[PDB]
């Protein structure tokens, strides 16, 4: 099989040829990653990279998704996209807005077989040694699931077991903190708290017992709850 | 009832005042835009001032934030609170489809909705809007909305010219990669990509019904999880 | 005489309006605004055609997914042949260091380059916003006086908030104070805040002295950066 | 002396550790370049910068990743390695030719040390190929010695060919331009327009441009005040 390695951090991040190596193990591995919707207004520029196992790989002054896009047409034909290791969490409402899973989203769109990869950290450096055997163990699973797949993986910094999770929904509390900087003018500081613990099942719950946490994704955001009929 | 109206386009766009003005004609109206990422901005404070709103307009107390629509949001329910409602638009500019994902003007909406408020995204796909002749269907629109139960999160795209309206749902197609190269007037290489959907849209939703002419609403969920596919069969 | 008026704040601010309809009592106005400050090269540029506000004369316009400098390439393309170029009003000063690296002072200065005379407009503030209806006058007068230079000018225009006179001046030319104040963000992590400051008041008949005396400064600009005196 | 070191580019670009080791010649060398590749003092929210370190390989040199621009990176430098004597930027890679001088980040931050009464120089390479720096070497360590004699306070924006043959002093190019608008459409149809302006004239003899395309290294000194002095009583 031909999978295609992108990410959100850019073609220099650690996690992206950590995410390359682990899949090179199931497949022939081809990089296109950024210097998050696929760019039309104007065209892209891409630049063949060197890595650093050796990859074909292009730096794209673009969106991952235009990566995605790219990387269809520099290495077609492709069967798996995988997008990560993004270097910080990817959970809940993170999801949104996360780079890393808009790459592997636009992999699917295109009918494509996906998943992101994102390790929460805060003040330790992510093992990507100490990793591997767990994004083997990943990866080997998501492959035994039926295509096409999308998924988004976050893996604890030292892994003890590997749950299917569902996305943590919470709502927020707002909290605005008025301020001034040191020359007196005025500054706002936001700090918006979740209002309960993350619940068992969910992706934060997941990641913080120390398992790896693995949530399939949707791509229709319709409520169907509140759909109607004419009136 | 209190009013948020906040957009993605900026304090100057003529979509943003519009959608105050109609939301007037329901409770009192706020606002909070951004000053030219979609989440609220955590790692270091964020300017806002007073801003005075347009000479023909009616005043709205408001503010222009150097930050995020959603930390619009966040500023707008400090200095504003409390708020019942949030309202961000109209945004120049469809956001159909796969668009809702990385739209800005539907994430300042979500932001409410994370809060606990009802919410409402409004856009305009484009030539450039009419306000005044779209008011009778914004006011129509926002009628409809408050008689849902609450809280509500819905998407809200209006035609150029609307002739209806319709509850829709995401219109959510495969698409097929097109990459065409290319080179600028340097000879330097470059890149168009031009993918596209499979299929025409399907009729019920949101671009179908806008190429009809129809205003649309969409009501948006928060969970993402592909529900059906908790617990995976995995291949022996 | 045909003119062409563009701005660095976009097609929506009320100054740009304001700028083309002063520039109207003089000739047929021509609008090119922004929906980088170079010209964009190699690298295709969107252009539509706008609809001048309702409250304000009839301007033929166009709204450009470019720079200001854009606008002007563009804009002497669409309504050809121009013989002026005005950019502003813009939303804040530029004044003296501001010159420099300011974006409404780009276009005119891109006008120049193409062989037209031209003039940017600029209105200080921090406070309030400007009163444009409150302004006209003065821009008339700006204007007016403007048009007796020999062509072709280069000139950036600030015009305090309610000005009580005109005069000719040069860029002032402060040494500065670093001022930096380190602080924390919410992890403890640290950041910090720049305030330079200048060391001395604003010399007489410089473009910051004049403002900060209340009269609207008018500064004819060199486009050669060589400093003569040390070659 | 002691010297801040930054650049355009960034903190990995070989460019600017080409720079720091030339630099480091002739004094104390100290580095804060962007984090990554405006031009003004941030002032409306505050900037994150990090201890950056060394390569193996390399020779050891204080110096920090900032996440604001050249510049910030300028004003921060001052704050945490301060005081210091000289401000180098560079080496960019491309050029900072005539017309380009203005929208030049690299210059930018020589222009910021000048402004807080430092002496200044920028560097840039114009490239389709990638500078050699072990061979640009000894025209940076030259080029600095020249720098280094002249009268204090000085800010000169230096670009340097692939392969010098000599150095010289020079004005800025300055030329009239003629607008050329090649309009086209996207494989959708829709329109779009090509900007291609060329100059007038070819660069004369004594200016930047001219000096770079004959082989030489060029050394413009430049001006803070963009007055145009001969047109103050029109
Ligand atoms: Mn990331
Ligand atoms: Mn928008
Ligand atoms: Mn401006
Ligand atoms: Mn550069």
């Amino acid at each position: 099989m031909r999978i295609l390695v992108t990410n959100d951090d850019g073609i220099y991040s650690p996690g992206l040829w950590a995410l390359a190596e682990a899949a090179s193990q199931f497949g022939e591995v081809f990089v296109a990653a950024p210097d998050h919707a696929i760019t039309i207004a104007h065209p892209v520029r891409a630049y063949p990279h060197p890595s650093p196992p050796h990859f074909p790989a292009y730096r794209v002054r673009g969106t991952p998704a235009d990566c995605v896009a790219l990387g269809l047409h520099l290495f077609g034909p492709v069967d798996l996209v995988l997008s990560g290791v993004n270097l910080g969490s990817n959970l809940g409402h993170e999801i949104w807005h996360s780079g890393t899973v808009a790459a592997a989203k636009q992999g699917y769109l295109f009918g494509l077989s996906a998943a992101a990869f994102s390790v929460p950290l805060n003040g330790e450096v992510p093992d990507f040694a100490g990793l591997r055997p767990w994004l083997l163990r990943t990866l080997e699973t998501l492959l035994r699931l039926e295509r096409p797949f999308l998924v988004n993986v976050n893996l604890p910094l030292r892994p003890k077991g590997f749950l299917w999770t569902r996305q943590s929904v919470r709502a927020y509390e707002g909290v605005v903190i008025p301020g001034e900087d040191p020359m007196g003018r005025p500054f706002y500081w936001f700090a918006p708290r979740p209002l309960k613990e993350a619940e068992e099942g969910t992706d934060r719950w997941a990641v913080a017992q120390g398992f790896v946490s693995a949530t399939p994704l949707r791509l229709d955001l319709t409520d169907e709850t509140r759909l109607q009929p004419t009136l």
